[PDB]
């Protein structure tokens, strides 16, 4: 795995809930090739033997809330490894956990290259969790709230982004309006790694 991993690159191609992350994500698979890896279904697809475990996290991942910090970086280097003899590097959505440290991902993995997040929200989250919500009839439907719900957000990502900022590793894609207006930025990050 890690062996692997040190000769390969690491990407993570992800951003706001709402902001369409995901949409260009695999987009980059079909244009680079980059493995389309979510913290998230490494642990929803583990579940099955891991199930002594999934107890908690398979309601989590259906709870929204917060994936195995443990985990994610084992599995993330497991994730990697079943394609990094023919992946340049690979594609991680969904996102871990949270950072404000830094040494812990490369602590498992090994050599991180790339952070991608995918800037929505004020303007774009708010009038997408709604199609995806109200249509439901769920709560996302907050159009008025998002704002908040993302404001929040904030203070969680925003101090990681910008932490990454200043080693200038991290690249937030502009997902403020369309797939392109975030798309044409997600290349920018895999691009600036390249």
């Amino acid at each position: 795995m890690e062996e692997k991993l040190k000769k390969t690159k690491i990407i993570f191609v992800v951003g706001g809930p709402g902001s369409g992350k995901g949409t260009q994500c695999e987009k980059i698979v079909q244009k680079y090739g980059y493995t389309h890896l979510s913290t998230g279904d490494l642990l929803r697809s583990e579940v099955s033997s891991g199930s002594a475990r999934g107890k908690k996290l398979s309601e989590i991942m259906e709870k929204g809330q917060l994936v195995p910090l443990e985990t994610v970086l084992d599995m993330l280097r497991d994730a990697m490894v079943a394609k990094v003899n023919t992946s340049k590097g690979f594609l991680i959505d969904g996102y871990p956990w949270e950072v404000q440290q830094g040494e812990e991902f490369e602590r498992r993995i090994g050599q991180p290259t790339l952070l991608l997040y995918v800037d929505a929200g004020p303007e774009t989250m708010t009038q997408r969790l709604l199609k995806r919500g109200e249509t439901s009839g769920r709560v996302d439907d907050n159009e008025e709230t998002i704002k908040k719900r993302l404001e929040t957000y904030y203070k969680a990502t925003e101090p990681v982004i910008a932490f990454y900022e200043k080693r200038g590793i991290v690249r937030k894609v502009n997902a403020e309006g369309s797939v392109d207006s975030v798309f044409s930025q997600v290349c920018t990050h895999l691009d600036a790694l390249k």
